[PDB]
């Protein structure tokens, strides 16, 4: 239902064809030279629409692509002709090759425009392609430009990229890749800014928002039984014991109300220590629980004396 | 008077020897194959006790590393070995490939533990070396792992590498290659938690953090006067100002805060302003601009109706 915009970098390069595939459904494979495509296509057969933008540099551009001689070249520029044909819009924007801190903020410039023009739900930045130098740079920034534009806009931004690295050998140069999703970790920090805040001022809305998205996480992992993990009560009595501070409250209802809180986190660490171990997940546990724990502890540090 | 650690991947590679700088001093070149030693030589003549580990797979150590018959890989071990002579320790970590959640979880356990055992002052990641794949999560962890290290620790984190890909071709195979520092993209969030703390809830704390690591980021030009830029004066009208929020204050000493803190504002931005240029190898000026702009407008929109 969703519009996705991919966006990707552009550099020379061999880009053999690849088996791409989701490490969350090995099963779905998409035989490409481009990540981007491939994860175009797979997003598609969920439903939604994609839009692909390449950051290329002119010299790429006219010194790889454009090259008659290069067959790797050739390859390239034949994929990147034939995504039309799957119903997917294509554009290019040049930008410089980044020496230095002045060419890193023009493709900061550049990227907060695309954020800015893209009118839909969801941004993957995808990394496979392009120099060393711009995946870590952009990957280092995506999490500044999630805090600017989820707030300002209602994007939700992911990074992926296809880990050819470490890839399946089929046949010469054939590899079966996993693209790897590290959005999770990109955002990472939230839980403890969250932990933070609840325990320094009793502020919640973090931890709520926290709540929602580990919800969202740990339903992956489908052996999790989320009515043992109760994450939607938790966030209720957490909303509760704010207002409870909020105004001037008798002790009693304070206190009750961290032993309802704790006694929900509880069987919620239970659960969540037994079916993370239970099956292998798509997704970091060790935050989650480290999560959880914490929040029991700080709870538990709230009550009345 | 700092005590460093240099924390590197290693993979297998041909390991030319390279002409590494930083961008910030171009005078000063360092002749070495891995960049991890090229800073730590640079730290070491800055007077700091510099150590070096490196993180490589079992299959990496004994198909390269420590394989007898392969010149390159001596090569590498070489340059390590005298490395010692200057008081450099170098060891090694074994870590997974990281072909899936799980092993990149032990990947970030590994790290975390690095950062926990260690009794120094900074850790700089050289992410040059190694996989694509792991200089890219790395990267998108490092937030995650500075932020548990500010409050454990207190402990200083850089991000750094060798853009050998943009380098100058001096020689076949021979390249001077600006080392880049990117700590400051990571730490962009912290500006925007701080604003979104101080505004949703008048919370200063994280603002006070946020303008100490201003000041220092800007002390690299040394043409901006930073008693200009009224720091510390803004620090105090700000914890006056959050005390004036805490209970129950008069509306006019709450304004006449609000209009002290702007005034104060207007100051550090023209100092910033005019002194920010041919700062283009210094750190990046936009996201520091519009961190001090969007402060005065959240100060102003507090302004008692």
């Amino acid at each position: 239902m969703k519009k996705i915009l991919i966006v990707s970098f552009l550099g020379k390069g061999r880009y053999y064809e690849t088996f791409y595939y989701s490490i969350e459904h090995s099963e779905k494979m998409v035989k490409k030279r481009l990540s981007p495509l491939a994860n175009a296509i797979l997003e598609k057969e969920n439903g939604n629409d994609v839009e692909i933008i390449f950051f290329v540099t002119n010299e790429v551009k006219n010194e790889f692509l454009y090259d008659e001689n290069n067959e790797y070249a050739k390859n390239i520029l034949n994929e990147l002709n034939e995504i039309k044909n799957y119903g997917i819009k294509v554009s290019y924007r040049d930008i410089p090759k980044g020496k230095n801190y002045e060419e890193l903020e023009i493709i900061m410039e550049e990227i907060e425009k695309l954020l800015l023009d893209f009118k839909g739900n969801k941004v993957i930045f995808d990394l496979t392609h392009g120099l060393r130098h711009m995946a870590i740079f952009t990957s280092s920034t995506v999490f500044y430009f999630k805090n600017l534009m989820e707030k300002a806009n209602k994007l939700e931004m992911k990074i992926v990229y296809g880990a050819y690295e470490i890839g399946e050998e089929i046949e010469k140069n054939l590899k079966k890749v996993p693209i790897l999703d590290i959005t999770q970790t990109l955002e990472l920090s939230d839980l403890t800014i969250a932990l933070e805040e609840f325990e320094r001022y009793g502020i919640t809305e973090r931890m709520i928002i926290v709540l929602k998205n580990i919800q969202k996480i740990v339903a992956k992992n489908k052996l999790c039984n989320l009515n043992e993990l109760k994450f939607s009560s938790l966030s209720r009595e957490l909303k509760l014991f704010e207002e409870l501070l909020k105004i001037p409250s008798p002790p009693e209802k304070i206190a009750n109300s961290i032993y309802k809180i704790n006694d929900i986190l509880e069987s919620s660490i239970r659960e969540f220590k037994l079916c993370s171990k239970n099956s292998e997940n798509l997704f970091f546990i060790k935050p989650i629980q480290k999560f959880l724990v914490d929040f029991q502890k700080i709870v538990l540090e709230k009550l009345p004396l």
